[PDB]
Protein backbone atom coordinates (compact mmCIF):
# COMPACT_ATOMS: atom_id res chain seq x y z
CA UNK A 1 0.00 0.00 0.00
CA UNK A 2 2.74 2.42 -1.20
CA UNK A 3 2.31 5.74 -3.07
CA UNK A 4 4.56 8.27 -5.05
CA UNK A 5 5.96 11.87 -4.61
CA UNK A 6 4.10 14.37 -7.29
CA UNK A 7 0.87 12.45 -6.46
CA UNK A 8 0.65 13.84 -3.18
CA UNK A 9 -0.10 17.32 -2.25
CA UNK A 10 -0.86 19.21 1.57
CA UNK A 11 -3.39 17.23 3.32
CA UNK A 12 -3.45 13.00 2.67
CA UNK A 13 -3.06 11.94 5.81
CA UNK A 14 -1.90 7.99 6.16
CA UNK A 15 0.98 7.46 3.93
CA UNK A 16 3.60 4.67 3.55
CA UNK A 17 6.68 4.91 1.52
CA UNK A 18 10.33 4.14 0.71
CA UNK A 19 12.36 6.45 -0.92
CA UNK A 20 15.78 7.91 -1.07
CA UNK A 21 17.81 10.57 1.00
CA UNK A 22 19.12 13.45 -1.05
CA UNK A 23 19.93 16.38 1.18
CA UNK A 24 19.46 17.45 5.05
CA UNK A 25 18.74 21.42 5.93
CA UNK A 26 19.83 23.49 9.29
CA UNK A 27 18.78 22.30 13.09
CA UNK A 28 16.26 24.29 14.94
CA UNK A 29 16.40 22.46 18.58
CA UNK A 30 13.13 23.64 20.19
CA UNK A 31 13.47 25.48 23.87
CA UNK A 32 11.50 22.71 25.13
CA UNK A 33 14.47 20.38 23.81
CA UNK A 34 13.55 18.43 20.71
CA UNK A 35 15.42 17.82 17.03
CA UNK A 36 13.02 18.90 14.29
CA UNK A 37 15.11 18.38 11.46
CA UNK A 38 13.65 19.40 7.44
CA UNK A 39 15.11 17.39 4.52
CA UNK A 40 15.14 16.91 0.78
CA UNK A 41 14.15 13.51 -0.22
CA UNK A 42 12.12 11.83 -3.12
CA UNK A 43 11.39 8.98 -5.20
CA UNK A 44 12.57 9.26 -8.76
CA UNK A 45 9.01 11.17 -9.45
CA UNK A 46 10.04 14.37 -8.92
CA UNK A 47 11.35 15.67 -5.30
CA UNK A 48 9.69 17.05 -2.23
CA UNK A 49 11.08 17.83 1.73
CA UNK A 50 10.35 16.44 5.37
CA UNK A 51 10.07 16.81 8.82
CA UNK A 52 11.71 14.68 11.43
CA UNK A 53 11.20 14.34 15.07
CA UNK A 54 14.44 13.60 17.23
CA UNK A 55 16.67 11.56 14.47
CA UNK A 56 18.94 10.02 8.90
CA UNK A 57 21.78 11.05 6.10
CA UNK A 58 21.73 11.38 1.99
CA UNK A 59 22.53 8.57 0.34
CA UNK A 60 19.70 6.59 2.69
CA UNK A 61 16.98 4.67 1.54
CA UNK A 62 14.23 5.24 3.68
CA UNK A 63 10.63 3.33 4.20
CA UNK A 64 8.27 5.77 5.62
CA UNK A 65 5.51 4.17 8.20
CA UNK A 66 2.20 6.38 9.11
CA UNK A 67 3.33 9.53 7.82
CA UNK A 68 0.95 12.20 6.39
CA UNK A 69 1.36 15.21 4.16
CA UNK A 70 0.01 18.26 4.47
CA UNK A 71 2.19 21.95 3.49
CA UNK A 72 4.24 23.77 5.52
CA UNK A 73 3.10 26.92 3.05
CA UNK A 74 6.47 26.45 1.61
CA UNK A 75 5.05 23.56 -0.70
CA UNK A 76 3.36 20.14 1.02
CA UNK A 77 5.64 18.31 3.83
CA UNK A 78 5.64 14.73 5.34
CA UNK A 79 5.06 14.25 8.88
CA UNK A 80 5.18 10.86 10.68
CA UNK A 81 2.21 11.62 12.90
CA UNK A 82 -0.09 8.63 13.93
CA UNK A 83 2.58 7.59 15.17
CA UNK A 84 4.57 7.72 12.26
CA UNK A 85 8.05 5.30 11.83
CA UNK A 86 10.90 5.92 9.33
CA UNK A 87 12.92 3.03 8.56
CA UNK A 88 16.12 2.66 6.74
CA UNK A 89 16.31 -0.34 4.41
CA UNK A 90 19.47 0.15 2.21
CA UNK A 91 22.24 2.34 1.16
CA UNK A 92 23.03 4.45 -2.14
CA UNK A 93 26.23 5.92 -2.98
CA UNK A 94 27.61 7.20 -5.65
CA UNK A 95 30.81 5.14 -6.87
CA UNK A 96 34.13 5.34 -8.56
CA UNK A 97 36.55 2.76 -10.42
CA UNK A 98 39.79 3.04 -11.54
CA UNK A 99 42.30 1.23 -12.89
CA UNK A 100 45.12 1.61 -10.00
CA UNK A 101 48.37 2.97 -11.50
CA UNK A 102 51.40 0.91 -12.82
CA UNK A 103 53.69 -0.59 -12.63
CA UNK B 1 54.03 -21.90 -21.94
CA UNK B 2 53.67 -18.14 -20.91
CA UNK B 3 55.70 -15.41 -22.20
CA UNK B 4 55.67 -11.21 -20.80
CA UNK B 5 54.56 -8.07 -22.70
CA UNK B 6 58.13 -7.11 -22.64
CA UNK B 7 59.12 -10.46 -24.54
CA UNK B 8 57.26 -9.86 -27.23
CA UNK B 9 58.34 -10.13 -31.15
CA UNK B 10 55.99 -9.15 -33.87
CA UNK B 11 55.36 -12.39 -36.08
CA UNK B 12 54.96 -14.39 -32.83
CA UNK B 13 52.58 -17.34 -32.28
CA UNK B 14 51.06 -19.52 -29.62
CA UNK B 15 50.44 -16.36 -27.18
CA UNK B 16 49.63 -17.63 -23.67
CA UNK B 17 49.55 -14.63 -21.14
CA UNK B 18 47.83 -12.91 -18.31
CA UNK B 19 47.60 -9.06 -18.71
CA UNK B 20 45.26 -6.36 -17.49
CA UNK B 21 43.00 -3.53 -19.15
CA UNK B 22 44.89 -0.35 -18.72
CA UNK B 23 42.64 1.89 -21.07
CA UNK B 24 39.84 1.57 -23.76
CA UNK B 25 39.00 3.95 -26.76
CA UNK B 26 39.44 3.53 -30.55
CA UNK B 27 35.79 1.85 -31.39
CA UNK B 28 36.01 1.15 -35.17
CA UNK B 29 32.73 -0.31 -36.39
CA UNK B 30 32.41 -3.29 -38.96
CA UNK B 31 28.80 -3.29 -41.35
CA UNK B 32 28.34 -6.38 -40.25
CA UNK B 33 27.33 -4.74 -37.05
CA UNK B 34 29.84 -6.00 -35.14
CA UNK B 35 32.71 -3.52 -33.45
CA UNK B 36 36.01 -4.31 -33.02
CA UNK B 37 37.92 -2.80 -29.61
CA UNK B 38 41.19 -1.33 -29.27
CA UNK B 39 42.70 -1.69 -25.62
CA UNK B 40 45.87 -0.84 -23.65
CA UNK B 41 46.74 -3.84 -21.93
CA UNK B 42 49.98 -4.80 -19.55
CA UNK B 43 51.38 -6.84 -17.52
CA UNK B 44 54.79 -6.11 -14.96
CA UNK B 45 57.25 -6.33 -18.08
CA UNK B 46 55.10 -3.55 -19.88
CA UNK B 47 51.88 -2.38 -21.55
CA UNK B 48 50.53 -3.27 -25.02
CA UNK B 49 48.00 -2.97 -27.67
CA UNK B 50 44.84 -5.08 -28.71
CA UNK B 51 42.17 -5.34 -30.97
CA UNK B 52 38.96 -6.93 -29.94
CA UNK B 53 35.64 -8.34 -31.02
CA UNK B 54 32.78 -7.53 -28.38
CA UNK B 55 29.49 -5.48 -30.00
CA UNK B 56 28.83 -3.94 -26.67
CA UNK B 57 30.69 -1.22 -25.72
CA UNK B 58 30.73 -0.44 -22.24
CA UNK B 59 31.48 -3.96 -20.51
CA UNK B 60 34.92 -4.18 -21.19
CA UNK B 61 36.24 -2.12 -18.09
CA UNK B 62 40.04 -0.84 -16.87
CA UNK B 63 40.60 -3.23 -14.36
CA UNK B 64 39.88 -6.43 -16.35
CA UNK B 65 42.27 -9.19 -16.10
CA UNK B 66 41.85 -11.24 -18.93
CA UNK B 67 44.06 -14.84 -19.91
CA UNK B 68 45.57 -14.93 -23.79
CA UNK B 69 45.79 -17.84 -24.90
CA UNK B 70 47.34 -18.84 -28.51
CA UNK B 71 46.93 -15.29 -29.81
CA UNK B 72 49.18 -13.40 -32.13
CA UNK B 73 50.87 -9.81 -32.96
CA UNK B 74 51.35 -7.61 -36.32
CA UNK B 75 51.43 -4.14 -36.12
CA UNK B 76 48.72 -2.04 -37.41
CA UNK B 77 48.90 1.92 -38.29
CA UNK B 78 52.55 1.98 -37.29
CA UNK B 79 51.25 0.60 -33.40
CA UNK B 80 51.58 -2.81 -32.74
CA UNK B 81 47.86 -4.63 -31.60
CA UNK B 82 47.53 -7.87 -30.28
CA UNK B 83 45.20 -10.28 -31.65
CA UNK B 84 43.93 -13.61 -30.64
CA UNK B 85 44.74 -17.33 -32.87
CA UNK B 86 42.49 -19.31 -34.49
CA UNK B 87 42.32 -21.65 -31.89
CA UNK B 88 43.26 -19.84 -28.38
CA UNK B 89 40.97 -17.54 -26.59
CA UNK B 90 40.51 -14.99 -24.27
CA UNK B 91 39.13 -15.00 -20.56
CA UNK B 92 38.23 -12.43 -18.21
CA UNK B 93 39.43 -13.91 -15.11
CA UNK B 94 39.26 -10.99 -12.53
CA UNK B 95 40.11 -7.60 -11.75
CA UNK B 96 42.00 -5.05 -10.33
CA UNK B 97 40.26 -1.49 -9.53
CA UNK B 98 40.76 2.00 -7.95
CA UNK B 99 36.78 2.11 -6.20
CA UNK B 100 35.74 5.11 -3.99
CA UNK B 101 32.14 5.63 -2.91
CA UNK B 102 30.34 8.54 -1.77
CA UNK B 103 26.99 10.60 -1.61
CA UNK B 104 26.85 13.85 -4.16
CA UNK B 105 25.44 16.93 -2.98
CA UNK B 106 22.74 19.86 -4.37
Amino acid sequence: TETFVKDIKPGLKNLNLIFIVLETGRVTKTKDGHEVRTCKVADKTGSINISVWDDIQPGDIIRMTKGYASVFKGCLTLYTGRGGDLQKIGEFCMVYSEVPNFS
